[PDB]
């Protein structure tokens, strides 16, 4: 029908992404009704890499801007709005250089600025923020904020909604609907959706994306073996220490050494584990680094890093992970490969390949001993990056945020009928 259409950019630590989204104008506050139209991936490195040579931020983003030219119809660009979000890149860049990380907010500004789109502004999100937005991104997605049944017969317990897990190349974030009480304001989330409150837990642990954690481990590594356990036997690479120390996450943990791997499954979860402190919790219960989390319940979503690791255990090395078990025991097969074994089951291009075994390590501790599932929750977890045809992230929600797009009430109570 007659469409409107909307645009953010992903500024991730790692990449940026550009998602165009779509929904009817007439319609446009039913849940579920926005659905994305297209999306581009930018070439190189995210925003934040760009720190000390701002001007190539904005620059980056251009192939992609251009083809959203293209995506939206030139007589909805005017009013087609477009954000940008930047995420855990830019915060650890702001703990570095609050100088540096606003010029390259300047130039992403002064770039966007030049396009014909209703630019709302380039931002970056808290922790919170790209907790929250993933949870409301998967469940307006699936309609989960539907009021089930009809006048006289309304489904009790209200429809349950999806815990969302985002782990991403510099932080990690965990989301859920809880009935149990808040012991601690910053992970408190109160949200007033289609006339109805959702008491939300949220949590976002900066330096526990993928990237970041195998950084940590190499630093770990480097300190304590000068092998790396994680890695797989006949792998060896020059690390340039500058690089490995530079990090907010690492510097508390010879301008190059060599590293090679042992494929060791015990001595890397034994690495694995220094990373969570669990030796104290101010609270009545506590995740890991004596944060409160009250205990996951509910279905699950994992997608970004969750997905990509489980997609190569399943589908590279053909491995079952529908439990924690095997989990831990795909983990350790990988984990025992030789580099050699490892690449003669890919045949096409090897980055990432070598960190696999520590990533997935990383990823069963975090689920089992930090989170605290058990076998009972964790079968109520699902990996995927899409659902009805859009990529789950923090974008969606974000927009439908700034764009009011998600009503508190409906329209005139829908005459008091849900109370
Ligand atoms: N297609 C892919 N296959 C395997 N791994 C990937 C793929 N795409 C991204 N990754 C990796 O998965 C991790 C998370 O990716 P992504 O969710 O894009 O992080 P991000 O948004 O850049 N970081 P953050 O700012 O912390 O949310 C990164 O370490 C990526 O290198
Ligand atoms: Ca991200």
């Amino acid at each position: 029908p007659a469409l409107k259409y909307g645009i953010v950019l992903d500024a991730g630590s790692s990449h940026t992404s550009m998602f165009v989204y779509k929904w009817p104008a007439d319609k446009e506050n039913d849940t579920g009704i926005v659905g994305q139209h297209s999306s581009c991936d930018v070439q190189g490195g995210g925003i934040s890499s760009y720190a000390n040579d701002p001007s190539k931020a904005g620059q980056s983003l251009v192939r992609c801007l251009e083809q959203a030219l293209r995506d939206v119809p030139r007589d909805r660009h005017a009013s087609t709005p477009l954000y940008l979000g930047a995420t855990a890149g830019m915060r650890l860049l702001n703990l570095t250089s609050p100088e540096a990380t606003a010029r390259v907010l300047e130039a992403v500004t002064q770039t966007l600025t030049q396009y014909p789109f209703d630019f709302r502004g380039a931002r970056i999100l808290s922790g919170q923020d790209e907790g929250v937005f993933g949870w409301v991104t998967a469940n307006y997605l699936l309609e989960n904020f539907i009021k089930y049944g009809w006048v006289g017969r309304w489904i009790r317990p209200r429809k349950g909604t999806l815990g969302a897990m985002d782990l991403g190349g510099a932080s990690t974030q965990i989301t859920f609907e809880t009935t149990s009480p808040s012991e601690d304001p910053g992970n408190e989330v109160h949200l007033r959706l289609y006339g109805q409150h959702y008491r939300v837990y949220t949590h976002s642990f900066l330096c526990y994306g993928r990237d970041q954690i195998l950084l940590r481990l190499l630093a770990s590594a480097l300190q304590i073996h000068r092998f790396h356990p994680c890695w797989p036997k006949g792998y060896s690479t020059q690390v340039l220490l500058q690089e490995v120390y530079q990090s907010p996450c690492t510097m508390g943990q010879s301008a190059i050494v060599s590293l090679s791997g042992t494929s060791n499954a015990t001595l890397c979860r034994d690495l694995v584990s220094r990373l969570f402190n669990i030796s104290s919790c101010p609270f009545s219960q506590c995740s890991f680094n004596g944060v409160f989390q009250p205990p996951v319940a509910g279905n699950f979503i994992a997608f970004s890093a969750f997905y990509y690791t489980v997609d190569f255990l399943t589908t590279v090395m053909g491995l079952p992970v529908g439990t924690l078990k095997q989990l831990e025991e795909a983990t350790e097969i990988t984990c025992n490969q030789t580099w050699t074994e490892l690449q003669a089951r890919v045949p096409g291009q090897k980055t990432r390949l070598a960190d696999y075994c520590a990533v997935a390590m990383f990823i069963h501790q975090l689920l089992s001993r930090g989170y605290h599932f058990d076998e009972r929750s964790f079968r109520e977890v699902v990996f995927q990056k899409k659902a009805a045809d859009t990529a789950v992230g923090w974008a969606l929600g974000y927009m439908l945020n700034l764009t009011n797009l998600i009503p508190a009430d409906l329209p005139g109570l829908r005459k008091g009928t849900h109370f």
